[PDB]
């Protein structure tokens, strides 16, 4: 039985970043840049007015002049010069004709005269400086400017960036294809109506897919196995061979005389623990297999109890997931907060309590910050425990009773940005 | 122009949920539940056994006992009484046998005798009492119980619970598709290499599509339009009768004499608001168009800024999105955290300042708690200024320095458990 902190240092150092690869512009999307990103050409690459209204001479001041040019985008003006004495209607982005030092916002104009006769005239009513209104060449961005690094991670503005710079295939860091199984004579397929003596439904296998796509990944889902140590000898020797990074299995990890992940694993690979010091989640096992050329298979054998199952994935699996993308910064967000409620923690093994966050403009102490309420019972059996939960408490195993408003320390599950507000 | 707070009222008011259908499992995922979800069967629905061990006659206490069943799963032991003086053989979440009324885990018992000989015989060296180690019939779910509600967002443990009850085919509110236009004569594919005069990728589109993407909805990508009245009608016209429910446009909102967007939305709909105080996106139009039978469309004519476009999809059309997918918390999270250098505030406009936060420890005030960076520039045509930006700092129109330690209200604008920690 060894600590948290040694698993996760266990399987750190044995997670290793996938090799990279080449994708289209919205394939990237989430992934992980695996090389720099130069900009071609400036942005803007000619000088661009930065309204709707008149390229100047900053010089000439307010007056009445006649409008020479007119520039909206690509040739518009190309070859006029604007002197001193004349003005370009411009829209904002539309090219600054040569000669031009400055642009006066069409609301500081007036149009002077009948529209109808050809020749257009304008009252510029302010007196304006060079520069105004006008991005210059590449003032947003330098031609040959690093936009984006290896190691950074693409949202929907980095999608933009590489878009601005013409870059339409990207060299990332794929995300890992997972294999899924459930284990158990006991078990059902969920589309199970009326169930017979001694059977449930595999709420686990549906759970982790889930909880799998939710990360990004691919998905292999190889379907309930039974206690039956061939059988499920066959199904991980099938995982292996089919190109796979990690599996995932749950349940026959415990003391059972028909669990036979444990042995199984330690057979095909290199198993680093099977116990953990954790409530709940104790008999995690993690392996590593080496795939015949050729590669190596992470193997994650999870507790069979939903609750177990799902807080060893959240602590254990999302943090390899995201190394083996490329991630740099893989662990979860931890906070600190404040209890709502009394919380006993357990005298022996620390307890990763689900709790439902909320982020507060008094916390209960006068300033704001994040406070937590239980999800009630903590039974491993219960998944009622994991339900709207998006946190887990970290209690010492101290077995007080840690009173309402005092603080711990909480790893965040789920998206932050898509938390319900107080 | 109208306040960023009176803007989002009156979307909030012309928004309404969509009618909600029927889906699978998996693609219930992410969704928001349409129904109340009750369990048709009990969980366990036979008394299950929490340890690998014996079942016993808690009263007969310890003692030699002979083994007269063995029982994990399905029928094992149908039809055996465990009767005093007797034990049977359990796995954890086998039944237990009739007339067994606690189970003693298997480190607390030694076998005896041969292993060879067909009669097993096992010590039992605890004392136990009546219902230890045994969940009852319901005591994690109670049949008929609610385990899921209607307006409860479907993550993991939730796909779980599904599985747990037998549901495969969910009754949610489905997210909305959007389609995505691009307006400009300067705009090029951003496949193009080498620009003319007067050219710029298309880099908004490729920006919107991602950040779409990000929500979950489906995008319908109708390209670049060019400033031409007649063309962007019938783009708008295609867009309206192919059945999306939101319309994103970006560019052609400004004060340019070819800016089309806002005249085309007032002729086909009603446009609520074409203009907002906030620093960036002060362009911004919403209208709502009536499809001819028959439904209803958002159209938001985002400004064409890159900046000013995503700061506008981020606070505008992220809780349309939402509202439309039936969140009954569609609002960002806000935060309170501490600027890590000074900032200088607008004097008219309210800023929506983009910043890289993290968790701390110590924020710089003894206490743990959020801090800011500022992305630098914050000019509207600068998207370096959005990159890796996971807040918008909200800063009042004062126009003073807010210096460095001063606390503001920051929107979380991305995946609060992706934020890379300190
Ligand atoms: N799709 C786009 N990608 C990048 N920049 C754009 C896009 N559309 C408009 N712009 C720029 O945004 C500014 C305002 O656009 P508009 O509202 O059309 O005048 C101008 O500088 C445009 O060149
Ligand atoms: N796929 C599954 N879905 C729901 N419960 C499970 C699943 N697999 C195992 N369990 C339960 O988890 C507990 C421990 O499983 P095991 O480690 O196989 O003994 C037992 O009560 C099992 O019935
Ligand atoms: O042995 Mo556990 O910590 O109830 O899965
Ligand atoms: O007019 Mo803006 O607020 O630079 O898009
Ligand atoms: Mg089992
Ligand atoms: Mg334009």
């Amino acid at each position: 039985m060894i600590p948290t902190e040694e698993a996760l240092r266990i399987v750190f150092g044995v997670s290793k970043r996938l090799p990279p690869v080449i994708v289209s512009l919205y394939e990237a999307l989430g992934k992980v840049l695996a090389e720099d990103i130069r900009a071609p050409d400036p942005l803007p690459p000619y000088p661009a007015s930065v309204k709707d209204g008149y390229a100047v001479v900053a010089s000439d001041g307010p007056g009445e002049y006649p409008v020479i040019t007119e520039s909206r985008a690509g040739n518009d003006g190309l070859g006029v010069t604007v002197t001193p004495g004349t003005v370009a209607y411009v829209t904002t982005g539309g090219p600054i004709p040569d000669g031009a030092d400055a642009v006066v916002q069409v609301e500081d104009t007036k149009v002077i005269g009948d529209v109808s006769t050809e020749s257009k005239r304008v009252k510029i009513l302010i007196q304006t400086k060079k520069g105004t209104d006008i991005r210059r060449v590449g003032c947003d961005i330098e031609k040959d400017a690093t936009v984006l690094t290896t190691g950074e991670r693409i949202g929907a503005s980095e999608i933009g960036l590489l878009a601005t710079a013409g870059v339409t295939m990207v060299k990332v860091y794929p995300m890992p294809i997972v294999a899924i199984l459930s284990t158990g004579d006991e078990l059902v397929e969920p589309t199970a109506g009326t169930l017979g003596r001694g059977q449930i439904r595999d709420s686990n296998r549906a759970m982790l897919v889930a909880a799998v796509m939710q990360q990004q990944c691919k998905v292999v889902d190889l379907g309930i196995v039974r206690d039956d140590r061939k059988e499920l000898e066959k199904v991980l020797d099938e995982a292996v061979s089919s190109g796979v990074d990690i599996i995932l299995t749950s349940g026959g990890v415990s003391m059972g005389d028909r669990d036979f992940v444990k042995p199984l694993l330690e057979e095909k690979g290199k198993v680093y623990f099977s116990k953990v010091l954790m409530k709940p989640g104790k008999p995690l096992t993690f392996a590593e297999i080496r795939a015949k050329p050729g590669k190596t298979v992470l193997a994650f054998g999870l507790p069979g109890n939903p609750v177990s199952c799902l807080v060893c994935f959240n602590i254990f699996v999302v943090p390899t997931i995201r190394q083996l993308a490329g991630w740099t910064s893989p662990h979860p967000l931890r906070v600190r907060l404040r209890l709502q409620e009394p919380i006993k923690s357990d005298p022996i093994r620390p307890e990763f309590h689900r709790a439902i966050i909320k982020w507060k403009d008094n916390d209960g102490s006068g300033t704001p910050g994040f406070v937590a309420e239980s999800t009630g019972h903590q039974m491993s059996s219960r998944l009622l425990s994991m339900r709207s939960a998006n946190a887990l408490l970290e209690l010492p195993a101290t077995g007080n009773v840690l009173s309402a408003g005092s603080s711990v320390s909480a790893i965040i599950v789920s998206d932050i940005s898509a938390f319900s507000i107080d």
